[PDB]
């Protein structure tokens, strides 16, 4: 699809089994989610975000459907206002910025 | 033009007579930007992310190009770490997602 940017670009993904709305966050380089249930070991990262630099629990090979495409990705989990998909998984999807 | 996302997309905008290099953030709902002196009366605000809420001072009307395009547009000015330019100027200059 062709998006505009009037409403928040929200779509619903599937991750580890969990259906989620996800904000399309080209500023993100990260794709980060406030407490989802993540089976496995993970380990700590820091993240930087406008109010500055905050710990979050990083997990490797999630396997995600994101606009029809099954993928594994990295997913990022810790006390994020928005629950974002970021360039990681963007890219992965092929999608583009057009202006 | 269409930009792939394995880069950050960053363009530089032509603003209060200097020039900036802004991430295109669609994750953003409005631009904000840090070093910068607008003149004129302003509103506070605050805007939520990762790391907390941060104070800004909202403008009205400011003259920008970006991409070309001369607009006036609404930024917000305050301590971010890094200038983004959100959902209100990409829509200006018709900016879409596509996947
Ligand atoms: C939905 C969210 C997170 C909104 N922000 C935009 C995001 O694109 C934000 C942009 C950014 C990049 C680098 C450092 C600082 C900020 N990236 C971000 O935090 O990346 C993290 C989360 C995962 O990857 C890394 S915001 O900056 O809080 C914000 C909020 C309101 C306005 N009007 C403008 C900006």
């Amino acid at each position: 699809p062709q998006i505009t940017l009037w409403k928040r670009p929200i779509i619903t993904i599937k991750i580890g089994g969990q259906l989620k709305d996800v904000l399309m966050d080209t500023g993100a380089d990260d794709t980060v989610l406030e407490n989802i249930d993540l089976p496995g070991k993970w380990k700590p990262k820091l993240i930087g975000g406008i109010g500055g630099f905050v710990k979050v629990r990083q997990y490797d090979h999630v396997p995600v459907e994101v606009a029809g495409h099954k993928v594994t990705t990295t997913v990022l989990v810790g006390p994020t206002p928005v629950d974002v998909i970021g360039r990681n998984l963007l890219t992965q999807i092929g999608a583009t910025l057009n202006f």
